[PDB]
């Protein structure tokens, strides 16, 4: 006594779901968002997907051969639904919109009395060069960001768990690098 | 005439690969190998359990609503495959295995007699910060990537469709910025 329409339909969508996220390019930031929405939804997808597909067997009665894999897919279903918790942890503390729209590893952030900025980041480097200018903008490889606010002779860089302290040494001014209308910070990673 | 039980083990297996493959986290190589390897199956997966519907549609004989739908989902695949052979044209005009492991828009690269450089890249930038040292590493935005030979005065962000020049300006040495044992070198975009 269970449809089985609303299984095929289901599993349609999430095939239509996750083909388009598949095709929207990480230029622009609603794109972004756009992305993860899409994303959001072919997530939800897949478990209603394997939800019914898991009634359907509770119906066959055929759990001997399928319990153990149902049960992987939940724990790891759980498991992202922790990361996804996670996220939203590291979004508190960056206390900006970014780190869902953005996957990267690590977050290069500053704290201003009028805005907060934080960068995608990939790796903890011994190093980190900040280019501003060339309508003012901070960004870092390639990750623009607008300016509201200077910098700051300390930022940090946020993770999942650990969060690392740069601070600032050298200011690099156009006079001295001879780029035009460009300026590069550079800062290091503190021992303490 | 047409199996049911291996269209739900196809679709309990692409469950079982996309929750996956949102678990691989991607920091070190190896590891985002995987990840689009895992990816790669999933897809794959998804295209077989998709095809099988249509199929059972087939057999049912609704293809009335439904044959709009499927085409958009080809139609959506299709323009994947389109992208995974970009992607590897982009591979091979970059003449390593970098652009396939990585998900950036741009590709930083310079070509060297015993090993080509390719870092990821977000978006166009007026200036590039190349940051050797720390075992030599060049790393932008956090991607690194070893050391085998010295840089050259000119590199290309290339692209899907178009590339772009970067000259060489100003090399910033240790006793410059007071990095200890970095180096950074500093790129602009030339307009011809």
């Amino acid at each position: 006594s269970l449809p089985f329409g609303w299984l095929i339909v289901g599993v349609a969508l999430l095939a239509v779901f996750q083909s388009a996220s598949k095709i929207i390019t990480l230029k622009k930031r609603w794109q972004l968002a756009l992305s993860k929405g899409v994303h959001f939804v072919c997530n939800l997808l897949l478990l209603f997907v394997t939800v019914y597909s898991h009634l359907l067997l509770v119906a066959a009665g055929l759990e001997a051969p399928f319990l153990y894999l149902y049960a992987l897919v939940y724990f790891l279903q759980s498991i992202n639904f922790v990361r996804i918790i996670m996220r939203l942890w590291l979004c508190w503390k960056c206390r900006s919109k970014n780190p869902l729209l953005y996957d990267a590893n690590y977050f290069l952030c500053w704290h201003t009395n009028c805005y907060d900025y934080c960068i995608p980041y990939n790796s903890v480097t011994s190093s980190i060069v900040i280019t501003s200018g060339d309508e003012h903008d901070y960004q870092i490889g390639g990750y623009t960001e607008k300016w509201e606010s200077g910098v700051k002779d300390c930022v940090v860089l946020h993770s999942y768990f650990t969060s690392d302290y740069y601070q600032l040494y050298s200011t690099q001014l156009s006079t001295d690098t001879g780029v035009e209308h460009v300026t590069f910070f550079i800062y290091n990673k503190i021992v303490d």
